[PDB]
């Protein structure tokens, strides 16, 4: 009957939706995401900010962006070494924007930063101490995606 | 044509079965999954034991239990700090029992343990160095889940 | 009914295989694969080297080949201890073939290696430092899987 098999066909196709989130979940999990909380990942890459942006809509996150301290903390520590984070002046000089839309708010500027120097710097990189410096955007920084709570 | 269209999607929902049952075990495998063992995993986050529970049971997986030296070693490295296991003695004191039933066969406690101190002292906790102690439920310690060998 | 809802299934076919590739590269991705790189994978369990094989196999990947000194030090860096490679002279004493098929391009082999050692010595392990001896294929050593570019 070709109605039974459609019917179980609809049961079969639920039941991997299910199966994947569960997939979806656990990988997370093994990543570190915190309950309610982003996730951040790394393959350790470094390369320029449009590369960065370009490999993280891919998979369906954004470049990471420290919303406060404990963000910040967290990134960090994924990082290991300087990344790019979803900040940028590029549109207008002198406001930085969230790659998502909005104007910078919290902020974990270095000493002296952002100061746009020499030729132009409009990306940023949250540095070792996690610290933030505006750096050109042609520069090679790990690659660091975050994934929605 | 719908006999035969039907017939090739049922061939490519078994595909995609086989597929994702594919992911899992390379998931299991990167995240060192040993051949013929169970496969203990954190986030790293600590949390009451009813969360540790909910938490593993939706990712269909129970909150880690040493059956010997070897999987209570195996856990420890894993948890790296203090982590709930699924024993309690919630029903009668001093008869401490595996979340999925059954009662304590192998047991590591420390020195002292378990004490059941002050108002009551029901879950289970390895500590640091493998040992055991007995420590409310309440209270918030590393989350690691276990899945079948 | 029945046409619009095939329709539909097949729409929920290719989207579950878009998800499901979508979670692959995610997870490649926080396996430290990079762009245009062919990755290495281990769960550090020590094994025969026909173990390693069948293992890599059913997660449809290889045994770990390095086929330039970028790719052994990978290997070597995901290994962290001596791991079999995809190489060995078991068909013909003396010619080293990948088990993918084919002779030799690159070689690291140690001083005096390889050897054939005493009873004999058909596999190949990475030491450490990188450089390579033939061994018994049947110690166990550390399984390093091999992923595609
Ligand atoms: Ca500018
Ligand atoms: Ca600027
Ligand atoms: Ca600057
Ligand atoms: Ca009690
Ligand atoms: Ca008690
Ligand atoms: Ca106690
Ligand atoms: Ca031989
Ligand atoms: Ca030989
Ligand atoms: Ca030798
Ligand atoms: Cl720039
Ligand atoms: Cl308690
Ligand atoms: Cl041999």
């Amino acid at each position: 009957a070709i109605e039974v098999k459609l019917a179980n066909m609809e049961a079969e196709i639920n039941t991997l939706k299910s199966k994947l989130e569960l997939t979806n979940k656990l990988h997370a999990f093994s990543m570190g995401k915190k309950s309610g909380k982003k996730f951040f990942v790394t393959n350790h890459e470094r390369m320029p900010f449009s590369k960065v942006k370009a490999l993280c809509s891919e998979l369906r996150g954004t470049v990471a962006i420290p919303r406060n301290a404990e963000e910040n903390k967290a990134i960090q520590e994924v990082a290991k070494t300087s990344a790019f984070l979803g900040i940028t002046d590029e549109v207008t000089e002198g406001q930085f924007m969230y790659v998502t839309g909005g104007r910078l708010t919290y902020s974990n500027w270095k000493k002296d930063e952002p100061n746009d120097h020499g030729s132009g710097e409009d990306c940023v990189t949250i540095v070792d101490n996690g610290l933030w410096n505006d750096i050109s955007c042609q520069k090679k920084k790990t690659a660091v995606c975050e994934f929605p709570a």
